C-alpha cells in the first residue's frame, strides 16, 4: 500500500539533559514532526509513503529532506518556500513532571505553515491508498487547514490523528475544527486519545468516546499512554497493555504507534496484532531522544516479542 | 519572609557516570554546600534570602557569586579570602551501593572553613525572620562553630538541620557536639532525619526521636528518605509518602526539601500541604546531577500535583 | 559611572562543530544579544550597568535574567512579555567560509521585539551617565526603534553601535533610519565599521567615513575585525593592531571590544590605552563559543598585556 | 592463588546511547573478553592471575596489556602477533529488546583467533592453582581451542565457562564440543546457565541439569542472569537471589560473577557466602557500560552488602 | 550528467580525540570510502550518480545505504550480502605526525570486498557518462578487481583515481596492477598524487609523472596536499594552490577534489575554474570529521569565494 | 637503563574548553605530576624507570597507581596513605593568556606532600642509573624535601628539573632552596628554563645562565618553549629549534622533553639527537589535555622525523 501524509515537518531541538530549560546546556538535534514519523513508521512495516510538505530555503529545511529521503520517504512532493524558514521545537524532558516531556515552539509564520492547496497535487494524491493528516496540520494555518480539506475531498481512504495541542489553539477552536472536519469526510482511521475526547467531546471514558466517534469512523485506536492503547473495530474491542521501559523522551510515541498500526493494517494483520506490534513501536520510541531513530521493523518487533516469553 | 543561612558553600564535581572514581573520565561542575540548596530552595517560593559564608579569591570563589546573585540569593554579605582556596568536593555515584551517592572532600582549611564570629554581622542577623544553619557548619571549623553561636544568640529565630556527616567528625562528636547546640538555643525547626536520631538519641523511631527531640524544638522534620518525610507541630504528627522516580544523584534532595518546607511554612501553606510540597522538591532534585539545578518553583511544583491527581 | 543599553537579550545556541547545521548534531546554549553584551562588558571593568529589554515568560526568559543578574547587571527594568516568546538564534561556524559565523534568526514577533516606549521609565534612564543601543535595536520593530528615540531624547549622554544586520533589514533602510537618526540626537560615541560604513555614507576609508561621521559624534571607533580598532577624538587618530589568535566564534567580538571601551574611558583611561585594552578584550572573544563567557577584568586584561611583553 | 586463563581479549565498543547501531553516533572504547573479565574479578578478590592471550601489534592490542597491566594481571606471557589486527566487537544495548545487549563480532582471523599451544607454556601453567577457559576461547578457532587442551593436560585444577554463542558456532557444535572437553578434563568448576544447559544437555531446569553435569565437575554455578544463581556442591544446592537495579550495559555481569566466585573460594569463603557476594559483583556490572570498571573489591562487595543489612 | 562509481562503501569511526587509539575513549561514526565520497560530492554540483557496492546485511550496511540515499545517490543498484559484514576503519589522528590522518582497517572478507562482475550489469553502466573507480577497488580483493574491468570494458569514458593503500598491498602489487589495468583502457580522467606517482612511474616531479601518465589519459588530475593541486589538459597546466585552515582530519580529502572536479568538468567551467573550486571543496573538508559532511555545493563554493575578497 | 624519580603524583582535572574556570562546566581526569610524566616518557624510549612517591588510600591514590603500571612504571616502591588525600590540581586554558595554561591545586597536606626519607630505599635507589626530581617536590613540604636530599646522597649520578612554580613558594624561596641542594651534590644532568634562571641566578640569558651553571652540572638543558631547548654539554652549545603546531596545552610538555632527553642519552643516542628527538615529544605534547597519553616512542618520534622530510 500507498500512505500520503500532509502536515509541517519539524526541526527538533531536544535537551541532551532533563530539568528546566534555562538549566539545560546542550540540545541535540532530531527531525520530527507528527506526520514525518508516520511517515517513517509506515515504511518500516515494508510499505510505501509520501508526504506533502513546505520547508525553508534553509539548513534545517534541507536536513529534513535529506534525512526522509534515506528514510525511503518520497520527497519529491515536498516544496521549498524562500521567504520563510522552516519550523523548529525544543523539547524539555521530566520537569516539571516525570516521565513526561513538553514541548517549546519556534514555528508561527513558519514554511511549514505556508503549506497551501496550491501545493496539494490532484493526480498524486488519487494514488494514495491511504492520506493522512492531524489536528497539528489544522491547527497551524487557515492554507494548511484547507490543504487538509482538499486532499479529503479527493482521497478515497482517509486516516486523522486529532493530536490536539492547547499550545496551538484553544479547546473551543480544536473542538469545532475536529468537529467540522469530521461532518464532511468520512475516516478509514481515527487515532486519538482520552484527552481529545475530553476536548472534541467532553467525553474521558474510552468506550463511549469511541461509541461517539464511531458514525465517522471505521477503526479507533485509543492511545493511552504508559498504559498502553485500544483498538476499536467490527463493533468489537481490543485493549493491548503497556510494557514498563526506562523512558528517556515520550515524544514521538504516539505516532510510532499510529504509522505502525496503520503499515501493519495494510500488511494483511488481524486489528489485535497490529495494535500489539505498534504498542511495541511506541515502547522502543520512549526510550531515546529522536522521534524516528527507534522506529522499529516488522523483525525487529518480532524479536522484541520472542524474548519477552 | 527573609531567611539567613551561614555555612560552606562547595563547587561539585558530580562523576559524569556511575562507578568507582578511579574509572571515571569526566566530571560536570555545579555550585552545592546544604546551606547555599536551602537559600535557593527557599526563594523559589517568592520568599527572600541571604547567606554567610566565605570564598576563595579564585575562579570556584567566584562561580559560587554568580550562580547564587543569578537565583536572586542576598551574596553582599559573603567574604572573599585570598589566604585559602574554595572548597570543592567530588560526588562518587551509585557505587559499591546502588541509587547512593558518596562525597569526596578537599575542604581541609578551605576559605569557607574559616568562616568565624567576626562575619556574623548583628545587625544583618535580626531582620531574618528565619536564621538556619546545620551540623556540617558546626563540623568544618572552631571559627564556624563559633559563627553559629553567635548568630543564634542574636537570632529570635533558628533553624537547625542536623546534617550529620561521619566524614568531618565521629558519632560521638556530633551527639555531644549537637546536643550542646540544642541546650543553650530553642529552636523554630529543627530538620534531621532516623539517621542523625540514632547517633543524637539512642532512638531510631521517628515518634520515638520526635518525643525526645521536642523539648528544644517546635516544628521537627523527620526526613525519611525515599519513604518520605513526617512533620511534628503541636502534638500532631504528619506522615506524607515519597515517589517512585528514577534517581540519577540524591546529593541535593535532602536540602531541596528542607528550603522549600520552610518556605512555604513563610507563604502561609499549613504544615500538611508545605510537607507535600516540599517532597515533591526533594523527589525532583534526585532525578539529575546537580543540587540546584532541578529546585521547583512554586507553580512548578503545583503542575506536578495536578498531573498526579 | 553607569550605562543603561535598550535592546534584545537573544538566547544563543551554537553549533557544536564546524560545518552545515543540516550535518551539526549538538548545540551549545549560551545568552547574548549585542546590548547584553555591551553590558557585561562594561561591568568588567569595574563600572556598573542596566538593561532595558522584554524577554518571553519562558524558560530561555529567565535564562537571560539569572544570568545577567548572575553578572552583576541590573535586570530590575526588564520586563517580560506573557504573550510572545523569547528571541533565539543559531550560530553555523566556519562553512562555507573559516573563521566566519553565521546567525540564524528565530527572532520575528519575538516578545523581545515587543520592546515598546512605555518600557522606558525616564526615572531609571536620567540615573544613567551613559545611555546605548544599536542598530539591532532600530531594525527588530518600529516600538523597539522608538524605545530608542524615547531613551535617546531623556539621556544627557548617548552612545551607538551601528551594527547593521542585513538579514534584519535592507542596506537603504539601515542607510535612511541611522542617518535619520543621527539628525536628531547627537553622539558622544559612535560605534561602528568600513562595511557599515559603506551602507551608511558610501564612504569605506576609515578617516573619511570618520570624518564625515565627526560632525555628530565626540568619539568614533571603527572596528577592523582582524586588523583592529582605530579611535577618532578631538582631531587625533589612533590605531591599535589585532592579536594573531586561533578562532572558535567570532560572534560577540565586537562588543567586547565596544563595551570594554566604553567602560574603560569613564574609569580615567586615556582613548589610546583604552582602545588598546578593548582590543584585547576583542581577541580573546574569539577563541571561545560564548559571547560573555570570555569577558575579561581589567586585571585580566593587563596580565595579558604584560606576557605579551 | 593464582588463577591462570586462556582466552581472546576483546576491544569493546560500547553504543553511547540505545537503540540501532545505524542510528549510534558515538561509542565508548572498553578493554574486555570473558577471561581477561574473569581475571580482574578473581585479583579484585586478593588473589593473582595471569592470561595467556595472544594481541596484535597495534593500537588495540598495546590497549589490551596496558590496561590489564594496570588492573594487576600478569601479562607476562601475552603474545603480540604482527601479522592480525586485535579482535573488537560492537554492542547495540537495548533495541530491538529492552534490558539486552547485542554483540557485533570483527574477529575472524584475529591476532587473538591465532591463540596456539605453542603459546602455552607448561612452567608457567603449572605453578597456577587453577586454569580457566570458556567455549568461546573453545569456539573461535583451531589453535585457541588446541591451546585450551594444552593447558588442560598441564593443569592440575580446571576451570570452565560454558559461555556459548551462537553467532560463533552452531548449538550442535557447541554441544558437541563442550561435551567432548567435559569427558576427559574433570572440573574442580564449571560456570553456566540455563540457556546453555539446554544446548549442552537437553534439560534447561538448573536442578536436573546440574545432576548431570556432576560427572564432569565438583562445584557447579548456575547464573540465572537476573534471578540470582545456584550453586551444587557435595549433596548441597544453594540458590541465591538478586537485585533490582538500573540497566546500562548486561555484558560482562557474568564473568564478574564467575571470577568474584572462584577468588572467594580461595581466601576460604564457604560456597554460600561466596556466591552471596559474587551475585553483587555481577548487579554492580549490569549498571555501567564497560565489563571491568565496575567490578568490585572485597571492600565494596560488603558495604553493599551491609547497607543493605 | 551521469557518474557511476563502484568500489567499497565503509563505516568510518572518527577518534573523537587526538592521539594514539590506546588512549582514546571516544569514536564518532562517519560514512565513507572513496567512491562514495566522490559520488556525493558530484551530486553536489548538481550532477547525476550512482555506486555499485555491496554492503553487510547488518545495522552498519543500512547505515550506509540510508545515508547516501538521503545524500541523494541512487542505491537501487547496490547489493546486500547476508554471508559477510560491511567494512569499517577507524581514523587515528595528529599522532605521531601532526595535520595527518591513518587509517586502521577491519574490512578482510567484508561484504564490500565480494564485489564481484556478477554484481556490476550492462545496462546500468552502459547509460552513464562516467565510470569511475580507484586503487582501493583493485586492491581490496580479485572478485573486486574484476568488478572494475567488467564496468570499464563497457564503459563510453573511464576514470580512475590511483589512490595507493600500502595496509592494503604492497608497492609492487600497486604498480603491476594499475599499470595492467592503465594497459588496456584509456582513461578519461587520471587523478594521482606525487606519492602513487613514484610507486607507479618511478617518478617523483608531476611534470613528469603527467608526461608518462599522457600515454594513457586525456586530462590527469595531480593532488598535491596542502601546496593544492595540478591539473594536465595537454599542452597546458594549472596549478591552483591550497589555504591554511585548521585542520581536524585531512581524510576524505582528496576525494573532494576528485568528486568536484569532475562534476564542474561536466557541466561547462574551463579547467582551472573546475581546480579552483575543487581546491575549495578540498580545503572545507580538512576542518571536520567526516569525509560527506562538509562536501559543498557549488553555490557554497562560490559563497567561500566572494567572501575571501 | 633504570630511572628513579622521587616525587608527587596528582590527579588533574583538565578544563574540557578554554577560558575562565568560573564559566567551564566539565573536566576530563588526568594522572600527572612532573616525576610521574618523566617516568612515563623514559620508559617509552625502551628503558625502565619506577618512582618513588606516596598518594591516598583512595579511589585516586589507586588512579595513579593502576594508571602507572599499565604503562609499565614499577610502582612496587609507592606507599598509599590512611591519613591523607592524593594531591590533585585543576587546568585552566588560554586565558587570560592565549596558548598559555595555569594549574590550581588542591595538594597542602596531601598524601603526596607527607613523602619522607624512610620512603626512599639505598638497596633500591642504587639500583639506578639515574636518580631524578625537581623544584615541586622541594617546595611541597620539608619532608619530601628531606627525601630528594637523601635520594641525591645515596645517588652517584642525579638528575634535577629545576620546575620552579610560583603558587608553591615565593622566588626568594626557590633561589635560596635550589642553590643551596646544588650546593652539594654535583648533578649529572641540569634541566632548566629562561624563566627559572631570571629567579635562581638573575639571569635570562641562555647562554650566560648554562655558564653559571656549569660547574654544578655536567649537562645543562635550557628548555626555550615553542623556540625549541638548548643543550650545553662538554664546552659544546647545540640549539635545536621548535615545531609550529596547534595547541591545545602546553602542560606536560616540559616532562616530555626532560623524560625523552634522558632516557635516549642511557639509550646511547649521540647528544643532537637525543635533544632533536625530545623537541618533537614535547611538541606532541602540547596539542592534547593530557600530560602522558601523546607520549612518543622512539619508533613514533622517528616516523614524526621522516614524514617533515
Amino acid at each position: 500500500a500507498k500512505l500520503i501524509t500532509l502536515g509541517e515537518i519539524l526541526i527538533e531541538f531536544n535537551a541532551l539533559s532533563p530539568g528546566p530549560l534555562r538549566h539545560v546546556s546542550y540540545f541535540e538535534k532530531h527531525v520530527a514532526g507528527s506526520e514525518a514519523n508516520y511517515c517513517v513508521a509506515f515504511i518500516k512495516q515494508g510499505n510505501e509513503c509520501g508526504i506533502i510538505a513546505k520547508v525553508g530555503d534553509d539548513e534545517f529545511g534541507y536536513n529534513a529532506i535529506e534525512w526522509l529521503r534515506g528514510q525511503g520517504v518520497d520527497v519529491s512532493h515536498m516544496k521549498i518556500d524562500p521567504s520563510a524558514p522552516t519550523g523548529i521545537f525544543f523539547i524539555q524532558r521530566h520537569y516539571p513532571v516525570p516521565l513526561k516531556s513538553e514541548s517549546i515552539y519556534y514555528r508561527k509564520g513558519s514554511a511549514g505553515s505556508k503549506l497551501s492547496p496550491e501545493d496539494v497535487d490532484e493526480e498524486y494524491v488519487k494514488s494514495a491508498d491511504l492520506v493522512h493528516s492531524s489536528g497539528i496540520t489544522l491547527a497551524i494555518s487557515s492554507t494548511a487547514k484547507e490543504a487538509v480539506y482538499k486532499a479529503f475531498e479527493i482521497a478515497s481512504n482517509r486516516s486523522f490523528d486529532t493530536n490536539i495541542r492547547l499550545k496551538l489553539w484553544s479547546a473551543e477552536e480544536a473542538k469545532r475544527e475536529i468537529l467540522k472536519l469530521l461532518s464532511k469526510f468520512h475516516l478509514k482511521f481515527l487515532i486519538t486519545d482520552t484527552d481529545d475526547s475530553k476536548i472534541i467531546l467532553g467525553e474521558s471514558d474510552p468506550d463511549k468516546a469511541a461509541k461517539a466517534f464511531s458514525d465517522y469512523a471505521e477503526i479507533i485506536v485509543m492511545k493511552l499512554g504508559p498504559k498502553g492503547a485500544i483498538v476499536y473495530y467490527d463493533g468489537k474491542k481490543y485493549y493491548s497493555s503497556g510494557y514498563q521501559v526506562p523512558v528517556e523522551d515520550v515524544t514521538g510515541a504516539g505516532d510510532a504507534l499510529g504509522g505502525t498500526f496503520l503499515s501493519l493494517y495494510y500488511k494483511g494483520f488481524e486489528m489485535e496484532k497490529a495494535l500489539d506490534y505498534a504498542i511495541v513501536a511506541s515502547t522502543l520510541n520512549v526510550m531515546i531522544r529522536g522521534d524516528q531513530e527507534n522506529l522499529p521493523t516488522t523483525k525487529d518487533i518480532e524479536t522484541f516479542l520472542r524474548e519477552m516469553k
